[PDB]
């Protein structure tokens, strides 16, 4: 039979590279497909952004206000150019960079990071602090999902962005109040029906942070619970170089890989 071949097939109908790391448990052997290749974060990594602006943070900051301007507003933002007027707290602009990928959101949590870059830096340095050595952040949104295949800036591995989600919601790099509010806004999610969540069955939890860009370009991270509450960890990267800038990205695929790892799991 055999996973990786599987994988491979999943690849060949939807002419597309795809990368897929499930870290091991107690009970089950760590899953790999193309889990040390680069992709693009995409989206993906507004949701250790804010894990970075909460762990510098005390809980009281996500009181702050932020203003902005028109100007501020750029990539898919529902949420951002309905509060020009008022602002968006430092929390809200958190529920908004992670249940809607707003990018004027992640954009102003990096601004609030702090340092060159825009944040960039600060925030491959809080990447760093989890043992991450291979993931990088240089763009803010939307120069970052527009890097050519081959370019290693705005880059995870499904193996890296699925150990940093393991420490941070089912591990202690974040006080539970704090890691309370990353793994209920990520459980909130509105933008991932159709990737992780639409290829486990419906009695498995499931949170999860999608990623979308050029080049065929869909990844979802995500942590799903079996029905008898025994967590995993489960990333899962694509991409269609093959047809240019333009290439359609296919959730389905994430969907089809999702279901072939819930097929093992169970």
């Amino acid at each position: 039979a055999d996973l990786a071949d599987r994988f491979a097939e999943l690849e060949r109908r939807y002419d597309a590279r795809l990368g897929v790391y499930v870290p091991a448990t107690g009970t089950t052997a760590a899953i790999e497909y193309r889990a040390d290749e680069r992709f693009a974060f995409c989206s993906t990594f507004k949701a250790p952004l804010v894990a970075a602006v909460l762990h510098q943070n005390p809980l009281t900051h996500l009181d702050k206000l932020i203003t902005y301007t028109s100007d501020d507003i750029r990539s898919i933002s529902p949420v951002a150019q309905q509060h020009v007027q008022t602002g968006m707290t430092i929390g809200q602009l958190c529920d908004a960079a992670i249940r809607y990928s707003d990018g004027t959101a992640a954009n102003l949590l990096l601004a609030d990071l702090g340092g060159p870059g825009g944040g960039t830096a600060a925030f491959t340095g809080y990447l760093r602090s989890l043992g991450d050595t291979v993931s990088r952040l240089d763009a803010e949104e939307p120069e970052l999902n527009r890097d050519p295949p081959g370019d290693e800036r705005d880059t995870t591995t499904p193996h890296a962005i699925a150990l940093v989600l393991q420490q941070l919601v089912l591990g202690n790099a974040l006080p539970p109040d704090k890691r309370a509010l990353l793994t209920d806004w990520m459980a909130r999610n509105t933008t991932g029906a159709k990737r992780i969540r639409a290829g486990f069955p419906a009695d498995w939890k499931v949170i999860d942070k999608t990623g979308t860009g050029d080049y065929g370009r869909a990844n979802d991270i995500a942590v799903v619970w079996s029905p008898t509450g025994v967590p995993y960890v489960v990333a899962v990267m694509s991409d269609r170089a093959g047809g240019g800038y333009d290439a359609e990205p296919r959730e389905a695929l994430l969907a089809e890989a999702a279901t072939c790892v819930a097929g093992v799991l169970a």
